[PDB]
């Protein structure tokens, strides 16, 4: 294994974030957990996301990945800037 060996991924956040928000919200709702997205239209939803994912989010572990997506993509589209 030469030094040659790496993965790297850039980032593009800023930008579809607008149909990622309306969907995250809509998303949470469709993952079994309707409880987040009720804080989207509460502005709640910047907050201790790694303790939300454990707080309640406990079903399944491919439940609670894509969650920490969602709540950290509103989480910043929640500011209104």
């Amino acid at each position: 294994m030469h030094h040659h060996h790496h993965h790297s991924s850039g980032l593009v956040p800023r930008g579809s974030q607008e149909i990622e928000a309306k969907e995250a919200c809509d998303w949470l709702r469709a993952a079994g957990f309707p409880q987040y997205a009720q804080l989207y239209e509460d502005s709640q939803f910047p907050i201790n996301i790694v303790a939300v994912k454990n707080d309640h989010d406990f079903l399944e572990k491919d439940l609670v990945e894509p969650l920490c997506r969602r709540l950290n993509t509103l989480n910043k589209c929640a500011s209104m800037k």
